[PDB]
């Protein structure tokens, strides 16, 4: 077991993130970013539109790099360690609205205002949160 | 062949980093920071200090995030990508000097004033300054 | 696999440009440009007037130069990566009318006011207008 | 046999490109851009990077697409075509010396100012200046 590289996308869109709830031995049910594994020799933006492409179907752009977290499950099924990249970023098209490409790992995705955001978050989300980040800012 | 994850540290003494010559197959004799691979269960200050210590014998605290780069090395003799997380860092003692404690995996350690860096740096960390980042403003 | 290169070719009639819903795996039923694939010893300028011939009928002239994009689909049934060739060019007839030559790649060809597109563009041409790509002033 | 794709790269430092002689079947000893084929996958500005990098050890960034030829060569040993995407660059330390770094395919690299090209130039490379084309100012 070693540490794993994610990246995690903020999508942006007015003053809504794209959430979704996860299908996962971790975080069952809790609200969670699109997000993927870094692959060997890809770039953290070719991930993050890789990756959100794969589980929405949408087009992203003007990715910027946010932050960089350390997220351990301990008390996973299979305990895990990723190190999580965050990325910024907006749609190509804003009217695009996201599809559930992936219903074996997500209920499916949609828009929360940044000031009603929904519970419960995924804890890797909630606790970056909770230290003050702020992807739009 | 999969992305890893190392830890890099911009110690700072004054207006001085620490920086050291690799003995490496990747950047071979560039001027490069002390640094470490994170490992299962470790936190990023965990790991920037204990390489730190491993490498150098110095004692650090007031660990800082500062950023993440990307550094793939496709075309070492053994493909190699790292994900590299920057911490900041100072002494615990000011007047503790450094020790070339892996001497296999540099030449030694020294303090270089920011204003009057070596060359050849480290790629990584020549690409990193080029993009305007400094450790001691960040 | 390799990257192949296309050539993709915007008729400007008046205001509008010639498009036509795909029949592909790639991009299906969006809107793109007629256009067809290079050949060996072929010019850019041959290319664009042979498959728009061929696509559509119609007859072209004044072929120019626009740009150039990379259009990489790794995640198609067959992975492709094609290199396309932008060419802008006029009809020699203006009054002539397409016909929909390759039905078994194309819904059919139609001209769009540049003011009012159609939707959904085929990915590539949303991205390349997206950069504020022009092809009645470009150059 | 298909037309292929090649990224040629014009690296601009003061009012200089980078050129070196051929060492080839096609264009021998003729002056040309640093330069490579596409991979399957890859952007255009990744392949400039790469190629740059092979050939010269050169580090390249503001990488911008300046146009796209037609090059065809019929007379060639073997019948080649090429379709040649033109990438501006600029090095990421301007100081840095380039290498000849595949001694088997070029005579080595040497920086050319705007006003004082060398002769003969590659065709490829000669027809699209007398077309006007300038690599500073497009
Ligand atoms: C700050 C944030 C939001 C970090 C995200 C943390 C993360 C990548 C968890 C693993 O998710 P996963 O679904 O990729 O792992 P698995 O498929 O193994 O459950
Ligand atoms: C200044 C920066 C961004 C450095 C990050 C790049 C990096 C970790 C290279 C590998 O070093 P390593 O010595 O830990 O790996 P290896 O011994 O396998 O070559
Ligand atoms: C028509 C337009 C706007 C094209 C833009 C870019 C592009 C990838 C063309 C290739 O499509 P193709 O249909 O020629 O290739 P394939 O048959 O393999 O899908
Ligand atoms: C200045 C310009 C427009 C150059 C483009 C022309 C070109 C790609 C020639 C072939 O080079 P090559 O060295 O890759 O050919 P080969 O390897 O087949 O000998």
């Amino acid at each position: 077991a070693i540490p794993r590289v994610a990246v995690v996308v903020f999508i942006l869109n007015g003053n809504s993130i794209l959430l979704g709830r996860r299908r996962s031995s971790i975080g069952n049910s809790t609200f969670a970013l699109p997000g993927g594994h870094l692959e060997f020799g890809e770039s953290f933006e070719e991930c993050a539109a890789r990756e959100v492409m794969e589980e929405t179907g949408l087009k992203i752009e003007k990715m910027k790099l946010l932050t960089v977290t350390n997220n351990v499950f301990k008390e996973a099924p299979t305990p895990s360690h990723y190190v999580s990249v965050s990325i910024r970023a907006v749609l190509v098209d804003p009217s695009q609205e996201p599809k559930n490409m992936e219903p074996e790992k997500c209920e499916g995705w949609d828009w929360y205002d940044w000031e009603n955001l929904p519970k419960p978050l995924f804890w890797p989300l909630e606790k970056l949160f909770g230290s003050g980040f702020n992807p739009f800012t």
